Protein backbone atom coordinates (compact mmCIF):
# COMPACT_ATOMS: atom_id res chain seq x y z
CA UNK A 1 0.00 0.00 0.00
CA UNK A 2 1.03 3.63 0.80
CA UNK A 3 4.45 3.96 2.96
CA UNK A 4 4.42 4.30 6.92
CA UNK A 5 3.17 7.14 8.46
CA UNK A 6 5.72 7.95 10.69
CA UNK A 7 4.27 11.56 12.17
CA UNK A 8 4.78 11.92 15.86
CA UNK A 9 2.22 13.16 17.79
CA UNK A 10 2.90 15.36 20.97
CA UNK A 11 1.00 15.55 24.33
CA UNK A 12 1.39 18.23 26.02
CA UNK A 13 0.46 19.12 29.50
CA UNK A 14 -1.77 21.97 30.78
CA UNK A 15 0.48 23.27 32.96
CA UNK A 16 3.20 23.60 30.26
CA UNK A 17 1.11 26.26 28.19
CA UNK A 18 -0.87 29.57 29.58
CA UNK A 19 -4.08 31.20 27.64
CA UNK A 20 -3.67 34.93 27.19
CA UNK A 21 -6.83 36.04 25.19
CA UNK A 22 -9.99 34.90 23.54
CA UNK A 23 -9.55 34.62 20.06
CA UNK A 24 -12.52 33.50 18.62
CA UNK A 25 -15.63 31.42 19.95
CA UNK A 26 -17.77 28.89 17.64
CA UNK A 27 -20.15 25.75 17.82
CA UNK A 28 -16.16 24.09 17.32
CA UNK A 29 -15.74 25.21 20.73
CA UNK A 30 -13.22 28.38 21.63
CA UNK A 31 -9.96 29.19 20.36
CA UNK A 32 -7.60 31.53 22.70
CA UNK A 33 -3.96 33.06 21.73
CA UNK A 34 -1.61 31.72 24.41
CA UNK A 35 2.31 30.85 25.04
CA UNK A 36 3.32 27.60 25.66
CA UNK A 37 6.61 27.20 27.82
CA UNK A 38 8.15 23.36 27.15
CA UNK A 39 9.49 22.19 30.66
CA UNK A 40 13.08 23.40 30.81
CA UNK A 41 13.44 24.23 27.41
CA UNK A 42 14.10 28.36 28.37
CA UNK A 43 11.21 29.00 25.19
CA UNK A 44 8.08 29.94 24.60
CA UNK A 45 6.04 29.35 21.41
CA UNK A 46 3.06 31.63 20.67
CA UNK A 47 0.38 29.10 20.22
CA UNK A 48 -3.45 28.89 19.59
CA UNK A 49 -5.31 26.50 21.54
CA UNK A 50 -8.40 25.07 20.33
CA UNK A 51 -10.84 23.75 23.03
CA UNK A 52 -14.33 22.54 23.46
CA UNK A 53 -19.92 15.23 23.25
CA UNK A 54 -18.40 11.72 21.90
CA UNK A 55 -18.61 12.56 18.21
CA UNK A 56 -17.03 16.17 18.85
CA UNK A 57 -13.76 14.11 20.35
CA UNK A 58 -13.63 12.24 17.08
CA UNK A 59 -13.84 14.92 15.19
CA UNK A 60 -11.05 17.15 16.85
CA UNK A 61 -8.84 13.64 17.29
CA UNK A 62 -9.05 13.44 13.43
CA UNK A 63 -7.93 17.27 12.73
CA UNK A 64 -4.98 16.42 15.00
CA UNK A 65 -4.33 13.34 12.68
CA UNK A 66 -4.37 15.15 10.03
CA UNK A 67 -2.34 18.01 11.07
CA UNK A 68 0.41 15.69 12.64
CA UNK A 69 0.78 14.08 9.37
CA UNK A 70 1.87 17.36 7.41
CA UNK A 71 4.42 19.85 8.69
CA UNK A 72 6.08 22.36 6.78
CA UNK A 73 6.75 26.24 6.52
CA UNK A 74 4.08 26.51 4.39
CA UNK A 75 1.37 24.53 6.47
CA UNK A 76 0.38 25.41 9.66
CA UNK A 77 2.28 23.77 12.49
CA UNK A 78 0.47 21.87 15.17
CA UNK A 79 2.64 21.79 18.11
CA UNK A 80 1.04 18.82 20.00
CA UNK A 81 -2.38 17.69 22.33
CA UNK A 82 -3.70 17.65 25.28
CA UNK A 83 -5.60 15.00 26.70
CA UNK A 84 -7.98 16.62 29.51
CA UNK A 85 -12.02 16.50 30.38
CA UNK A 86 -11.83 18.32 26.95
CA UNK A 87 -8.89 17.79 24.65
CA UNK A 88 -7.25 20.67 23.35
CA UNK A 89 -5.33 21.19 20.45
CA UNK A 90 -2.04 23.24 20.26
CA UNK A 91 -1.12 25.03 16.98
CA UNK A 92 1.03 27.72 15.62
CA UNK A 93 -0.02 31.36 16.33
CA UNK A 94 -0.49 32.72 12.95
CA UNK A 95 -0.40 36.79 14.23
CA UNK A 96 -2.15 38.68 11.46
CA UNK A 97 -5.13 36.78 10.97
CA UNK A 98 -6.97 35.32 8.15
CA UNK A 99 -6.18 37.15 4.46
CA UNK A 100 -9.10 37.28 3.93
CA UNK A 101 -9.60 39.48 6.78
CA UNK A 102 -6.04 41.21 6.36
CA UNK A 103 -6.95 41.79 2.27
CA UNK A 104 -9.81 43.46 3.10
CA UNK A 105 -8.24 45.26 6.26
CA UNK A 106 -5.17 46.55 3.96
CA UNK A 107 -7.04 47.09 1.12
CA UNK A 108 -5.17 50.40 0.37
CA UNK A 109 -1.94 49.98 1.78
CA UNK A 110 -1.38 46.42 -0.48
CA UNK A 111 1.22 46.53 -2.98
CA UNK A 112 1.29 44.09 -6.15
CA UNK A 113 4.26 42.54 -4.27
CA UNK A 114 2.84 41.52 -1.94
CA UNK A 115 0.03 39.98 -3.44
CA UNK A 116 2.27 37.77 -5.90
CA UNK A 117 4.27 36.48 -3.06
CA UNK A 118 1.06 35.00 -1.88
CA UNK A 119 0.24 33.51 -4.78
CA UNK A 120 3.63 31.39 -5.02
CA UNK A 121 3.66 31.33 -1.25
CA UNK A 122 0.05 29.12 -1.34
CA UNK A 123 1.06 27.47 -4.16
CA UNK A 124 3.97 25.98 -2.91
CA UNK A 125 1.80 25.12 -0.11
CA UNK A 126 -0.81 22.84 -2.48
CA UNK A 127 2.55 21.55 -4.16
CA UNK A 128 3.89 19.92 -0.36
CA UNK A 129 0.06 18.91 0.02
CA UNK A 130 -0.09 17.38 -3.34
CA UNK A 131 3.27 15.57 -2.70
CA UNK A 132 1.72 14.13 0.43
CA UNK A 133 -1.35 12.84 -1.87
CA UNK A 134 -3.41 15.05 0.74
CA UNK A 135 -6.57 17.21 -1.10
CA UNK A 136 -7.31 20.15 0.70
CA UNK A 137 -11.06 19.92 -0.51
CA UNK A 138 -11.64 23.45 1.38
CA UNK A 139 -9.18 25.87 -0.19
CA UNK A 140 -10.36 29.85 0.52
CA UNK A 141 -9.08 32.88 1.46
CA UNK A 142 -10.60 32.78 5.19
CA UNK A 143 -8.36 29.42 4.76
CA UNK A 144 -4.71 30.80 4.74
CA UNK A 145 -3.50 32.55 8.37
CA UNK A 146 -0.74 35.51 8.14
CA UNK A 147 2.31 34.50 9.76
CA UNK A 148 3.60 38.03 8.81
CA UNK A 149 2.75 40.36 6.28
CA UNK A 150 5.46 38.62 4.40
CA UNK A 151 4.36 34.37 4.91
CA UNK A 152 1.17 33.08 4.80
CA UNK A 153 0.41 29.70 5.48
CA UNK A 154 -2.34 27.16 4.50
CA UNK A 155 -4.38 26.49 7.36
CA UNK A 156 -8.05 25.08 8.92
CA UNK A 157 -8.13 21.73 6.60
CA UNK A 158 -10.36 20.39 8.61
CA UNK A 159 -12.24 18.81 5.61
CA UNK A 160 -8.19 17.36 4.17
CA UNK A 161 -8.33 13.79 3.58
CA UNK A 162 -5.62 10.82 2.49
CA UNK A 163 -18.33 26.04 0.00
CA UNK A 164 -20.31 25.44 -3.34
CA UNK A 165 -18.61 28.89 -4.82
CA UNK A 166 -14.84 27.81 -4.43
CA UNK A 167 -15.64 23.98 -5.81
CA UNK A 168 -14.72 22.43 -9.09
CA UNK A 169 -17.33 21.92 -11.42
CA UNK A 170 -17.01 18.09 -11.53
CA UNK A 171 -17.36 18.35 -7.14
CA UNK A 172 -20.66 20.12 -7.62
CA UNK A 173 -21.96 17.83 -9.92
CA UNK A 174 -20.45 14.50 -8.74
CA UNK A 175 -19.04 15.10 -4.84
CA UNK A 176 -15.46 14.62 -6.55
CA UNK A 177 -12.20 15.82 -5.12
CA UNK A 178 -8.93 15.94 -7.09
CA UNK A 179 -5.45 17.98 -6.76
CA UNK A 180 -6.94 19.13 -9.99
CA UNK A 181 -10.62 20.43 -7.93
CA UNK A 182 -8.06 21.91 -5.91
CA UNK A 183 -6.38 24.05 -8.31
CA UNK A 184 -9.70 25.58 -9.36
CA UNK A 185 -10.25 26.08 -5.58
CA UNK A 186 -6.78 28.00 -5.91
CA UNK A 187 -8.17 30.44 -8.70
CA UNK A 188 -11.01 31.29 -6.94
CA UNK A 189 -8.82 32.03 -3.63
CA UNK A 190 -6.68 34.48 -6.68
CA UNK A 191 -9.48 36.29 -7.50
CA UNK A 192 -10.27 36.97 -4.03
CA UNK A 193 -7.25 38.37 -3.64
CA UNK A 194 -7.08 40.35 -6.30
CA UNK A 195 -10.22 41.57 -5.95
CA UNK A 196 -9.43 42.42 -2.59
CA UNK A 197 -11.76 40.38 -0.07
CA UNK A 198 -14.41 40.58 -2.64
CA UNK A 199 -17.66 37.51 -2.13
CA UNK A 200 -17.74 35.80 -5.72
CA UNK A 201 -20.88 35.66 -7.30
CA UNK A 202 -22.28 38.03 -4.72
CA UNK A 203 -26.02 38.34 -5.04
CA UNK A 204 -26.36 34.70 -6.79
CA UNK A 205 -28.08 31.44 -5.36
CA UNK A 206 -26.21 28.66 -4.67
CA UNK A 207 -28.21 26.34 -7.11
CA UNK A 208 -27.84 28.12 -9.98
CA UNK A 209 -23.88 27.73 -9.75
CA UNK A 210 -23.89 24.53 -11.00
CA UNK A 211 -25.24 25.60 -14.37
CA UNK A 212 -23.64 29.03 -14.67
CA UNK A 213 -20.50 26.94 -15.25
CA UNK A 214 -22.29 25.04 -17.58
CA UNK A 215 -22.90 27.37 -19.49
CA UNK A 216 -19.39 28.39 -19.47
CA UNK A 217 -20.06 31.81 -17.60
CA UNK A 218 -17.13 32.72 -15.02
CA UNK A 219 -15.73 34.97 -12.66
CA UNK A 220 -14.90 38.60 -14.04
CA UNK A 221 -11.58 39.73 -14.57
CA UNK A 222 -10.19 41.61 -11.70
CA UNK A 223 -9.58 45.92 -12.26
CA UNK A 224 -5.58 45.45 -11.13
CA UNK A 225 -5.42 42.25 -13.08
CA UNK A 226 -3.16 42.11 -16.46
CA UNK A 227 -4.47 39.80 -18.83
CA UNK A 228 -0.98 37.97 -17.72
CA UNK A 229 -2.87 37.05 -13.99
CA UNK A 230 -6.30 36.60 -15.36
CA UNK A 231 -5.24 34.03 -17.87
CA UNK A 232 -4.34 32.36 -15.49
CA UNK A 233 -7.16 32.07 -12.91
CA UNK A 234 -9.15 31.15 -16.12
CA UNK A 235 -7.30 28.30 -16.72
CA UNK A 236 -7.98 26.75 -13.38
CA UNK A 237 -11.41 27.33 -14.10
CA UNK A 238 -11.83 24.89 -17.01
CA UNK A 239 -14.07 21.91 -17.48
CA UNK A 240 -11.53 19.31 -18.35
CA UNK A 241 -9.54 19.22 -15.00
CA UNK A 242 -6.09 17.86 -17.11
CA UNK A 243 -5.54 21.01 -18.69
CA UNK A 244 -5.53 23.47 -15.51
CA UNK A 245 -2.23 23.49 -14.44
CA UNK A 246 -0.52 21.71 -12.06
CA UNK A 247 0.87 23.31 -9.03
CA UNK A 248 4.00 23.25 -9.50
CA UNK A 249 3.29 25.35 -12.79
CA UNK A 250 1.26 27.93 -10.80
CA UNK A 251 4.52 28.34 -8.83
CA UNK A 252 7.11 28.83 -11.58
CA UNK A 253 4.56 31.21 -13.45
CA UNK A 254 3.63 33.45 -10.49
CA UNK A 255 7.64 33.08 -9.32
CA UNK A 256 7.92 35.19 -12.75
CA UNK A 257 5.57 37.77 -12.13
CA UNK A 258 6.97 37.95 -8.79
CA UNK A 259 10.49 39.33 -10.16
CA UNK A 260 8.63 42.28 -11.88
CA UNK A 261 5.45 42.90 -10.04
CA UNK A 262 4.16 46.25 -11.55
CA UNK A 263 4.33 44.52 -14.57
CA UNK A 264 1.40 42.51 -13.90
CA UNK A 265 -0.78 44.06 -11.43
CA UNK A 266 -1.40 47.54 -11.85
CA UNK A 267 -2.34 49.17 -8.40
CA UNK A 268 -2.80 52.52 -7.83
CA UNK A 269 -0.04 54.36 -5.87
CA UNK A 270 1.66 50.99 -5.79
CA UNK A 271 4.99 52.21 -5.21
CA UNK A 272 4.24 54.19 -2.34
CA UNK A 273 3.27 51.28 0.34
CA UNK A 274 5.07 49.81 2.72
CA UNK A 275 3.12 46.78 5.59
CA UNK A 276 3.72 46.43 9.05
CA UNK A 277 9.05 38.26 27.04
CA UNK A 278 12.68 37.63 25.51
CA UNK A 279 12.93 33.86 25.36
CA UNK A 280 9.96 33.32 22.67
CA UNK A 281 10.53 31.44 19.57
CA UNK A 282 8.37 30.65 16.74
CA UNK A 283 7.10 27.65 16.19
CA UNK A 284 8.87 26.78 12.65
CA UNK A 285 12.42 26.94 14.46
CA UNK A 286 11.01 25.16 17.56
CA UNK A 287 10.74 22.14 15.63
CA UNK A 288 14.18 21.69 13.81
C1 LIG B 1 -10.86 32.90 9.27
C2 LIG B 1 -9.97 32.69 10.49
C3 LIG B 1 -10.75 32.94 11.75
O1 LIG B 1 -11.49 33.89 11.78
N1 LIG B 1 -10.66 32.03 12.96
C4 LIG B 1 -11.43 32.21 14.22
C5 LIG B 1 -10.52 32.53 15.42
C6 LIG B 1 -9.14 31.92 15.29
C7 LIG B 1 -9.13 30.69 14.51
N2 LIG B 1 -7.73 30.08 14.40
C8 LIG B 1 -7.79 28.66 14.21
O2 LIG B 1 -8.83 28.13 14.17
C9 LIG B 1 -6.53 27.82 14.05
C10 LIG B 1 -6.80 26.32 13.87
C11 LIG B 1 -7.17 25.79 12.62
C12 LIG B 1 -7.42 24.42 12.52
C13 LIG B 1 -7.30 23.61 13.66
C14 LIG B 1 -6.94 24.16 14.92
F1 LIG B 1 -6.82 23.42 16.03
C15 LIG B 1 -6.70 25.52 15.01
CL1 LIG B 1 -6.23 26.25 16.57
C16 LIG B 1 -5.19 28.42 14.11
C17 LIG B 1 -3.92 27.59 13.95
C18 LIG B 1 -5.14 29.94 14.31
C19 LIG B 1 -3.84 30.52 14.35
N3 LIG B 1 -3.79 31.87 14.53
C20 LIG B 1 -4.94 32.62 14.66
N4 LIG B 1 -4.76 34.13 14.85
C21 LIG B 1 -5.83 35.17 14.84
C22 LIG B 1 -7.19 34.91 14.65
C23 LIG B 1 -8.10 35.96 14.67
C24 LIG B 1 -7.69 37.29 14.88
N5 LIG B 1 -8.77 38.32 14.89
C25 LIG B 1 -10.12 37.97 15.33
C26 LIG B 1 -10.67 38.95 16.37
N6 LIG B 1 -9.68 39.72 16.91
C27 LIG B 1 -10.13 40.40 17.92
C28 LIG B 1 -9.10 40.54 15.97
C29 LIG B 1 -8.69 39.77 14.71
C30 LIG B 1 -6.31 37.53 15.08
C31 LIG B 1 -5.67 38.89 15.32
C32 LIG B 1 -5.41 36.48 15.06
N7 LIG B 1 -6.19 32.10 14.62
C33 LIG B 1 -6.32 30.74 14.44
C34 LIG B 1 -9.78 30.80 13.08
Amino acid sequence: GEAPNQALLRILKETEFKKIKVLGSGAFGTVYKGLWIPEGEKVKIPVAIKELSPKANKEILDEAYVMASVDNPHVCRLLGICLTSTVQLIMQLMPFGSLLDYVREHKDNIGSQYLLNWCVQIAKGMNYLEDRRLVHRDLAARNVLVKTPQHVKITDFGLAKLPIKWMALESILHRIYTHQSDVWSYGVTVWELMTFGSKPYDGIPASEISSILEKGERLPQPPICTIDVYMIMVKCWMIDADSRPKFRELIIEFSKMARDPQRYLVIQGDERMHLPMDDVVDADEYLI
